[PDB]
């Protein structure tokens, strides 16, 4: 069947009573849910959906799932199983799943994502947020946004937003339009001009969902599913549309006399990703690096930059360029980076420009004449990566072309560290750390990608190309609620000790792989038998910012505070910028 | 910038002027184009298209193509490059490519595909067809069809069938509606009752194309492209809509406790395709085989057959089922089959059923107790593949379930050939060949997949799992039109002899690979050099149905005609209905 128009309200009511379901076959980023609601209010139409009608004889023939509603990046990213399996004929959605999920999360659910820089262990790193609309939206002529939608905690919404009036979008499914419009009219915090504007935005939102025929679908049973599914694919977007990424790639490879630049680019990606313990770089990175290493004026990942003259330059230099790219990954692996602990792939671009510039080869990793230069790059890269945010995000393209001029100007004197650091300061991307950034670094968690990076900056000396790991000084296994309450730790200090045992003051770098006999002893026990000479012992331990090793867990927080103090100092000096 | 109105005629005028072009980045089956036109006349709407505007300053920055128009499976199957590049702003179509191509082929172009049973080398196996509509179509209740569209020759369109009035669709782009409707009204082929419904169907077809707003699109320049493409993708089918067959795979994987069904399917498929010199088998075949080998009542490739009860039965029997499937591929390779010469992969299903029924293993290929049985299978299979069509196409599912009962009753006595052939006969699929089929077999071309099969039937005794090939008796290279006139062949006959030189009476099976010294000699020279003893030579020529080996090409047709008669007698004997 064809249904040419239903409301979003009718659609979501069916989702609510589990009459629209999913067959057993992910979710969008919050920013994309917001772009959908903005596009919806602006008037962009939905494409048609496709629904498979399940008769009651078949309720049990197949496994069905429920549309995602309250998304939690940690605790609920999988679709929930059906709980109210209908006993009348119902629907499984074959096309429309992600648009319907976003509608459902925005209007009936929530989104809890991990805060930037925090670790999965942290429980206050996943604040629950709900979709909100700023009833006083004004056209942002940069994003093309007409309505400002945003996922907000309850308190960032309720705060006095100056010039803003935030409205929880889901209220239009819970209250009548009259009650909501009256709330806005009766709010004395709005001016009369603001009240008029808030009112027509709230009406526009309410009625887009409740009055406008936005939803169209085909609806078919088992018997003719095959035929209409084919019709549906034929007449709508059947052969999937290229993303912008894949469009640039196709346009870019079109300009190459090599009969398969597509194959050259994939071989390079997979090669790069097999380096060391594995990386995860994309073809986007390779194409942008193409633009950057060929001295193209713009490194913007934009279709206009992949015209035939620029792709002619890129093809000419493809061998130097894939050589530098591949040597960039080998440098990174030689520092200990892999796919799990490299947060910003864009940092590869200036590294690769440098290696490509000086025409370096894999001997750059061994010869001693380079060791000082290799160490200067490592320190710079790690510091850039220790920033929670604000270095390799927004503003990248202008940062990259300025860093490129600095590297160009350096001839073969080596990595131009002072110049680079000044360019970054000039751009609002200083590698200077302020005291609260320092405190944040000193409480990093085991497994956070910045943690090993920080440790290899604080305690250099290992061959980071060889095996090494981060270990707990007081083994993490000793720290459970049961075990601790019997050594006497008060019941209220129990969660404090457990959280602290997993953080930087209890962390160290160790050569080799995980030692299982170290992890079953108290640290003073383990170090007394590995270092019988009491003087060696206290020099080794001191090299690791370990002064003492209390013999009972009851005194762990004394140890923690003491080493936290030493690490704060060591972090300060390590992150202090040189001068001349 | 949106545009919800647009006629198909406007769209195709832009294609015709080369103002709608393709960016550099396959064409549908003719029956899929026909189904597009049927859906279009039934009211199924087109999804919205995405167009990228190229400003005249960038008309040279990228490579563009023209929409395909006159499709030739051999001589013109990849997009035409741009003649007549617009000097004003123009469009590259980013979404809608395939739907526009189909409109363009149906309304302004043509489709030439290889006739079933013929080979690429034959220049009269690709008759040009153009899209036609039966102005007397009536609802077909078996196909959901309402309008019968079909690609036809001018000759088969000019034929009078009881209620078949074929009208060439492209004429609505070339002539005024008045002229076309008057020709229908003036045609003594139609009764007054029929000219009313033919006029109404011609008008509906004409006006769907010229008056109705069926085309809608977004149009964007470089600047808005990224933003609007992502909106387009989010609001429409954003994830590649799953085909019916990918839906079945997903439905099926979901019901397996833990054999990790998705990659056990793909792994078995890859395994199947690497047997011998390689096959090209589909996951769809593997699923169908699951249904047949587990004795499910229906073997229809329909979603209803993949409920959890059936998938439970399949998972239990998965190991014996993949065993049987791989053994069936190994048996086929032992016959000399591969991806190129196996025309009907459905023939695998009864093979695999049989092999699974008797629980045979790899020793079935070698032990001599099976030699007679393997040869009976090979003989039956080849005969089924020697039919140009009508065996493994339509009607397959009922044939399969009946072949299954025949194999199941055969117990352990061996392949039940007589009963299988009775079954095939009552299904209208006799392995009996009539005189005109015999004559067509006696002139198959070199390279036609049926030629190798026929030869292995007529000349058994090689080790078809070791290397062998088809070779010309009088080498193919001797037969160029310059070379032939020089040995003094009359002008009239020259191309009769070139023709016949590529056909079965000049073909033989030889062990090993191509022998380049044999291909440079007249046959009688080759054989006198290889078989110095004239009596062993006559014996060996006799085994290949060679009576005489004329020494001049001038007598080649005397050889052709003599060996053709010898082959006809062998073929008539090899294909004759058997003893009972
Ligand atoms: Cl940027
Ligand atoms: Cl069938």
């Amino acid at each position: 069947m064809y249904q040419a128009g239903g409301t979003i309200r009718s659609l979501l009511d069916k989702v609510a009573e589990q009459e629209y379901l999913l067959p057993a076959i992910f979710v969008w980023r919050p920013e994309q849910i917001c772009r959908l609601f903005d596009s919806l209010l602006q008037g962009y139409p939905f494409g048609t959906f496709l629904f498979w009608k399940i008769k009651p004889e078949n309720r049990d023939s197949y496994q069905f799932y429920q549309f995602m509603q309250h998304y939690h990046e940690r605790d609920n990213y999988h679709c929930e199983n059906v709980t109210q399996l209908p006993e009348r004929e119902f629907i499984a959605v074959l096309d429309g799943q992600q648009r319907i999920t976003a509608l459902n999360i925005g209007l009936r659910g929530s989104f809890a994502w991990k805060l930037t820089g925090k670790w999965w262990s942290n429980d206050d790193a996943f604040p629950v947020r709900r979709l909100h609309l700023n009833l006083l939206s004004k056209p942002d002529l940069e994003t093309g946004s007409m309505y400002d939608f945003e996922f907000l905690t309850d308190d960032k919404a309720s705060l006095d937003a100056s010039e803003q009036y935030w409205f929880r979008v889901g209220r239009i499914m819970e209250e009548e339009e009259d009650a909501l419009i009256d709330e806005v009219a009766d709010d004395a915090r709005l001016s009369s001009e603001q009240r008029k504007e808030a009112r027509s935005t709230l009406r526009h939102l309410y009625r887009t969902i409740h009055d406008k025929d936005k939803i169209s679908f085909y609806e078919e049973s088992d018997q003719s599913l095959e035929r209409v599914l084919n019709i549906f694919i034929r007449m709508n977007s059947g052969g999937t549309t290229l993303s912008y990424s894949d469009l640039l790639l196709s346009i870019a490879v079109a300009q190459w006399s090599s009969l398969d630049a597509r194959e050259e680019i994939h071989a390079l990606v997979d090669e790069m990703n097999r380096v060391g313990d594995g990386f995860n770089v994309s073809k986007d990175l390779v194409l942008k690096a193409g633009l950057m290493l060929s001295d193209i004026g713009s490194v913007g990942f934009k279709v206009e930059n992949f015209n035939k003259e620029n792709m002619a330059i890129l093809e000419k230099n493809w061998t130097p360029i894939r050589d530098a790219l591949l040597l960039s990954m080998q440098l990174l692996a030689s520092f200990g980076f892999n796919a799990q602990n490299l947060r910003a792939t864009s940092a590869i671009l200036p590294l690769a420009y440098y290696l490509h510039h000086r025409k370096l080869t894999a001997s750059y990793l061994s010869r001693v004449e380079y060791a000082v230069d290799r160490e200067c790059i490592r320190n710079w890269l790690i510091r850039s990566l220790l920033k929670a945010s604000g270095i390799w995000g927004s503003g990248l393209d202008t940062l990259l072309t300025m860093l490129r001029s600095d590297i160009k100007q350096s001839g073969d004197t080596g990595f131009p560290l002072a110049k680079i650091e000044a360019t970054m300061q000039q751009r609002g991307k200083s590698l200077r750390f302020d005291p609260e950034e320092i405190s944040e670094l000193a409480q990093l968690d085991y497994g956070n990608p910045r943690t090993f990076a920080l440790l290899t900056l604080l305690f250099p000396g290992f061959d980071f190309s060889r095996h090494f790991h981060v270990d707990h000084i007081y083994p993490k296994g000793l720290f459970t609620r049961n075990k601790l309450a019997k050594v006497g730790v008060p019941a209220e200090q129990l969660d404090e000790l457990i959280e602290a045992s997993n953080k930087l003051p209890n962390l160290q770098l160790l050569e080799g792989t995980i030692n299982n006999q170290k992890r079953q002893k108290m640290p003073h026990e383990w170090y007394a038998q590995q270092w019988p000479d009491v003087n060696a012992r206290q020099a080794h331990l001191q090299s690791q910012a370990i002064t003492s090793l209390p013999e009972q867990l009851n005194q762990f927080m004394d140890f923690y505070r003491e080493r936290q103090e030493t690490l704060l100092a060591r972090i300060r000096t390590a992150l202090q910028p040189a001068s001349s």
